[PDB]
């Protein structure tokens, strides 16, 4: 509906974040011009092209097709510049990314909270899988915090729909330290490579985003911090194929590390499902 969010009533409140190809703003949609209205987040392209606009349309369709408690809510589209451009309207989550939240609000984070967030992420990913969507960018920087009891998966800019006849999508066009080995070596993405990335997400959570413990910092320390360019990927592949893995974070229960290591299976079909993982995590919590 092109009259639902008219550019003239979308009022700027704050800049939230700019990347190479996207920017997000906090705005208030004020149809009565009474300095009220709903607070929303507005995503727009940066450095746009016809191909990026097309991908942006697919991203908007993906988000609109999702209705789940642990997925950022779609609100609509603004057809700005006299209906010659597109902006995506979605819900605004006050506490930002989970990565920043873990750094900033460690005073209210403990293992119980970490496993609650883990559970909610798994459920959101179960939901995504029923649409046969592959997120391809799961990371705590892309999970958002509504409040201390609720997180939601966001940033569907890399999300692909499986072909009807296949259980993987082959990208022909990269957060390499969250990638499964078969994504690095064959460009194959699947629910199982999303489960690999989720193991990296679980690792991040239990590192509490301490300095020098991020997956890039740890992998680079293992590979050699001097390495530059493609040699980095070469070494990353060789490491992963022969069982090199992120270490257990200090303070991390062996049981939780074992979840990480089972997600990090080189054998694509032996990784657990998101339903397995949700049940296992909620049973750990309920058994606690
Ligand atoms: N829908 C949404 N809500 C927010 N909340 C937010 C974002 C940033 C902050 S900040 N600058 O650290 O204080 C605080 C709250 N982000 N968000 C997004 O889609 C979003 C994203 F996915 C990636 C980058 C930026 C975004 F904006």
């Amino acid at each position: 509906d092109p009259t639902q969010f008219e550019e003239r009533h979308l009022k700027f409140l704050q800049q939230l974040g700019k990347g190479n190809f996207g920017s997000v703003e906090m705005c208030r949609y004020d149809p009565l011009q009474d300095n009220t209205g709903e607070v929303v987040a507005v995503k727009k392209l940066q450095h746009s092209t016809e191909e990026h606009l097309r991908d942006f349309e697919r991203e908007i369709e993906i988000l609109k097709s999702l209705q789940h408690d642990n997925i950022v809510k779609y609100k609509g589209v603004c057809y700005s510049a006299g209906r010659r451009n597109l902006k995506l309207i979605m819900e605004y989550l006050p506490y930002g990314s989970l990565r920043d939240y873990l750094q900033k609000h460690k005073e209210r984070i403990d293992h119980i909270k970490l496993l609650q967030y883990t559970s909610q992420i798994c459920k959101g990913m179960e939901y995504l899988g029923t649409k046969r969507y592959i997120h391809r960018d799961l990371a705590t920087r892309n999970i958002l915090v509504e409040n201390e009891n609720r997180v939601k998966i966001g940033d569907f800019g890399l999300t692909k729909v499986l072909p009807q006849d296949k259980e993987y999508y082959k990208v022909k066009e990269s957060p390499i330290f969250w990638y499964a080995p078969e994504s690095l070596t064959e460009s194959k993405f699947s629910v199982a490579s999303d489960v690999w990335s989720f193991g990296v997400v679980l690792y991040e959570l239990f590192t509490y985003i301490e300095k020098s413990k991020s997956p890039p910092a740890e992998f680079m320390r293992m590979i050699g911090n001097d390495k530059q360019g493609q040699m980095i990927v070469f070494h990353l592949i060789e490491l992963l194929k022969n069982n090199g893995r992120l270490p257990r974070p200090d303070g991390c229960p062996d049981e939780i590390y074992m979840i990480m290591t089972e997600c990090w299976n080189n054998n694509v079909n032996q990784r657990p499902s998101f339903r397995d993982l949700a049940l296992r995590v909620d049973q750990i919590r309920d058994n606690m």
